[PDB]
């Protein structure tokens, strides 16, 4: 159903979820900041990724009011998780981290989802 936000109650109600991401140590530490292919030596990862999504861009975009619905908030963090899952082998550790963080979203998005609606 339609339902207009304002960016102030959207940030307060989705920050705290994308908090408990960042509080991850050390499993948020390869989504704090834009993958830089070439500082990490995966040229490849823009043949695979053509949508890279970071915490830092999902944090800019809250502080800028860029999301208008909770669901384009929860798209990005999914799309985040998706690219990770995508570029990465089952067997790595950024993988392995990318699972831990979509279960602690998962956790926290679920209630936060509820009382926006
Ligand atoms: C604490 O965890 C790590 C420490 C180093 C590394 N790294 C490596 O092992 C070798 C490459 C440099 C570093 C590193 N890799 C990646 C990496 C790689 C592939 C990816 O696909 N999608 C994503 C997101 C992604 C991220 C990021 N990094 C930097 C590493 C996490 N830093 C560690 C602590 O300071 C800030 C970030 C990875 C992790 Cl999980």
């Amino acid at each position: 159903k339609k339902k207009i936000f304002k960016p102030e109650e959207l940030r307060q109600a989705l920050m705290p979820t994308l908090e408990a991401l960042y509080r991850q140590d050390p499993e948020s530490l390869p989504f704090r900041q834009p993958v830089d292919p070439q500082l990490l030596g995966i040229p490849d990862y823009f043949d695979i990724v053509k949508s890279p999504m970071d915490l830092s861009t999902i944090k800019r975009k809250l502080d800028t009011g860029q999301y208008q619905e909770p669901w384009q908030y929860v798209d990005d963090i999914w799309l985040m998780f998706n690219n990770a899952w995508l570029y990465n082998r089952k067997t790595s550790r950024v993988y392995k981290y990318c699972s831990k963080l979509s279960e602690v979203f998962e956790q926290e998005i679920d209630p936060v989802m509820q009382s926006l609606g």
